[PDB]
C-alpha cells in the first residue's frame, strides 16, 4: 500500500525524467498511462470501475464525475504547495473549495498555422476554416467539445449550450467542414504540423510551442471571438488504493520549481502562481502562448453541459465515422 501509484493523465504533460525524479525522491513506483480526451479517459474509468489513484479531468468534467461518485475528496493539509496556487483559478462553481480537483495546467486552442506555407492575415475567425480552399488540409482536435465549440461560435450560439436544436445546428455546420478535414488528433497534435502533413487547423498553444522548439515555424492565430480556454485539474478516483502516494504526486507537481521547469518543456501556462513568477519574460510575454486581452474578453472557458454531453458525443462520433 502506497509503494506504487496508478496515474492516468493527458499525453505530453509529464516528461519521462519527471516521473523518474518522483520515484527517486519517494521510492514510489509510477504505473503511468495516457489519454487524448476527457471522453476517452471517462470511458476507461467506467469500464474499469477502479484501478487508478490519480486522474486529470478538464474542469467541465469535474462536477459530472463528482455527482456520479467517481471521485473522492482531496486533503489540502497533505499539499504543502496548495498556497502556491493562483487564487484566480481556485474555488469556482464546478468545485467550490477545491474539494475534488486541484488546478494543474491551463491552456487555449486557436488556429495553428505554418508561417512558411501559408498567410497569417487570411484567417481571423473559426468560420474561415470552412472556406473551400482548405479542402483535405485541416487538422481538428480529437475532442467533441472543442470541435462543437468552433461551430457553435461560428453560428453565434454559446459554445456551452444545452439547447439540443443548437447542438444539432452545430452538427449540420460541422458536416460542411468535413471535406476540409484530413485528421483528428489530440494525442500528439504538433506532429502533423512538424511533419508537413497539415499546414493549418485547430491547435493548442502548448503544442504550437513544442513545434517551434523543434524548429518548425508553427504559430497560433487567436480567433477574434470564440477562442477556446480550458483548465485540467488533478483528481483522486473513488476506488484509489494509494491515497498517500496520490497526494505526494499532486504536491510534487505543485512544487514551483517542478511546475516552472515542466511549463518550459511543454509550452503551457501554469495556474501555480509561484511557478508562473519563475518563468522568463520571453515565455510569459510570448503571444502564441498567452492570448491578448481582446482575445480573453471575446473568448470562452469550456464549461459543463450536464446531460447534454451525450448529444455532443453522439454527433461527434457520427462526424468522425461518416
Amino acid at each position: 500500500k502506497d509503494q506504487e501509484l496508478y496515474f492516468y493523465n493527458w499525453s505530453e504533460y509529464i516528461p519521462s525524467e519527471v516521473l523518474e525524479d518522483f520515484t527517486k525522491e519517494t521510492g514510489i513506483k509510477v504505473i503511468y498511462s495516457t489519454y487524448e480526451s476527457n471522453e476517452s479517459m471517462y470511458a476507461k474509468l467506467k469500464t474499469q470501475g477502479a484501478g487508478y489513484d490519480l486522474v486529470v479531468p478538464s474542469t467541465y468534467f469535474v462536477s459530472k464525475m463528482r455527482k456520479e461518485g467517481m471521485l473522492q475528496e482531496i486533503d489540502h493539509s497533505k499539499l504543502s504547495h496548495f498556497k502556491d496556487l493562483d487564487p484566480n483559478y481556485l474555488n469556482k462553481p464546478f468545485d467550490p473549495g477545491n474539494k475534488f480537483s486541484i488546478p494543474y495546467i491551463w491552456g487555449a486552442t486557436g488556429i495553428g498555422i505554418n508561417t512558411d506555407m501559408l498567410d497569417k492575415k487570411s484567417l481571423k475567425n473559426w468560420g474561415d476554416l470552412w472556406d473551400a480552399k482548405w479542402a483535405g488540409q485541416l487538422m481538428l482536435m480529437d475532442d467533441a467539445r472543442e470541435v462543437f465549440h468552433i461551430a457553435l461560435s461560428k453560428l453565434g450560439y454559446s459554445p456551452n449550450t444545452t439547447n439540443p436544436k443548437e447542438i444539432k445546428a452545430a452538427y449540420r455546420e460541422l458536416k460542411k467542414l468535413m471535406p476540409n478535414v484530413l485528421v483528428f488528433n489530440s494525442d500528439f497534435p504538433a506532429n502533423p504540423y512538424l511533419a508537413g502533413e497539415v499546414s493549418l487547423g485547430m491547435l493548442w498553444n502548448g503544442s504550437a510551442y513544442m513545434a517551434r522548439q523543434e524548429g518548425a515555424p508553427i504559430q497560433i492565430i487567436w480567433p477574434e471571438k470564440g477562442t477556446i480556454f480550458w483548465m485540467d485539474s488533478i483528481s483522486i478516483p473513488a476506488g484509489a488504493k494509494n491515497i498517500e502516494a496520490a497526494h505526494k504526486m499532486i504536491d510534487f507537481l505543485l512544487r514551483p520549481e517542478n511546475a516552472a521547469k515542466i511549463a518550459l518543456e511543454i509550452g503551457y501556462p501554469t495556474p501555480v502562481k509561484t511557478a508562473h513568477d519563475l518563468l522568463p519574460k520571453e515565455f510569459a510575454n510570448d503571444p502564441s502562448i498567452y492570448p491578448p486581452q481582446s482575445v480573453i474578453d471575446n473568448g470562452e472557458w469550456q464549461d459543463e453541459v450536464g446531460e447534454a454531453s451525450v448529444l455532443y458525443d453522439e454527433y461527434f462520433q457520427k462526424l468522425k465515422v461518416n
